[PDB]
């Protein structure tokens, strides 16, 4: 909250970002003074491979619910902590290593949340216990190696995840220390889930124990050498799974 007309380059620090705001305001300069109330008409920004390093000063923007940051070069996104009516946050192709304890704690109307391609190599602790109202996650193309068991927790109207080309192999094998991670728990209401490129070779049973709402499962691209029994007479409405570009041979005997 701002209480006087103030400049649009001093809110927002970042150059682009600034013009960014300036565009979307409808302003000649970055130095024109604003009020709280036009900040608050922005319902949404769109800036995309617009090099933005910085989204500081988008606290002052309490009605922002669409948000389309892709391409950008972001290292932090601490400062979307507030902006309680997003329903759609693009972070795509950006650089983060990691997110702060806590970012999405607030944001609880959010529905579509994109992080692919970063460079993630972990998840903290509850990072996605609040979002209720969320259907659709994409965390393709990080590093994930390392996933909490209650990571997924709460994401009960979850119907889209997006796990591809990350590192999650080893989360799924007996000779894990504490067993395999049965990351997918509860979430009843997924329907498309795509473990693409992540060197499985294993896989037991229980993991998919939950997924009766799935419709399409990709695994192509693993190291799978076989499957169990069992898997498709839980999955009664699989109707699309790609298994290309593993190893499937038929058991030896």
């Amino acid at each position: 909250t701002i209480t006087v007309s103030t400049p649009i380059k001093q809110i927002f620090p970042d150059d682009a970002f600034a013009e960014t705001i300036k565009a979307n305001l409808k302003k000649k300069s970055v130095t024109d003074a604003v009020t709280q109330n036009e900040l608050n008409s922005i319902d949404q920004i769109i800036a995309n491979n617009s090099d933005i390093k910085s989204v500081q000063g988008i606290q002052y923007l309490p009605n922002v619910r669409y948000l389309a940051l892709g391409g950008n070069k972001l290292h932090d996104i601490s400062a979307l902590k507030e902006l309680t009516n997003l329903g759609w946050l693009n972070l795509s192709n950006n650089q983060l290593e990691t997110l702060p304890q806590g970012v999405f704690e607030k944001l609880t109307n959010l529905t579509t949340l994109n992080l692919s391609n970063n460079q993630l190599t972990s998840l903290p602790q509850g990072v996605f216990e609040r979002l209720a109202s969320l259907t659709t996650l994409n965390l393709s193309n990080n590093n994930l190696a390392n996933l909490n068991d209650k990571v997924f927790e709460g994401l009960t109207n979850l119907t889209t995840l997006n796990l591809s080309n990350n590192n999650l192999a080893r989360l799924w094998k007996h000779a894990n220390p504490g067993g395999p991670i049965y990351f997918l728990k509860g979430l009843t209401n997924l329907t498309t889930l795509n473990l693409s490129n992540n060197g499985f070779d294993e896989f037991p049973k229980e993991v998919f124990k939950d997924l009766t709402s799935l419709t399409t499962l990709n695994l192509s691209n693993n190291q799978l050498t076989s499957l169990p029994q069992g898997v498709f007479e839980r999955l009664t409405n699989l109707k699309t799974l790609n298994l290309s570009n593993n190893q499937l041979q038929s058991l030896p005997t």
